[PDB]
């Protein structure tokens, strides 16, 4: 029973309305699945926005 939580493997700063700045070793949950831009919620701040999946890793935690 996996889930849609990913981890940011590199630092990234937001740049839009529902954007999200994560870090090189951050953890975020995904709210929906899409192309390379996934919408997730950063648990470190309970916020949520976009995150380039090309520099992230999907996991069930």
């Amino acid at each position: 029973s996996e889930d849609i939580i990913v981890v940011a493997l590199y630092d990234y700063e937001a740049i839009h309305h529902e954007d999200l700045s994560f870090q090189k070793g951050d953890q975020m949950v995904v709210l929906e699945e899409s192309g390379e831009w996934w919408k997730a919620r950063s648990l470190a701040t309970r916020k949520e926005g976009y995150i380039p999946s090309n520099y992230v890793a999907r996991v069930d935690s």
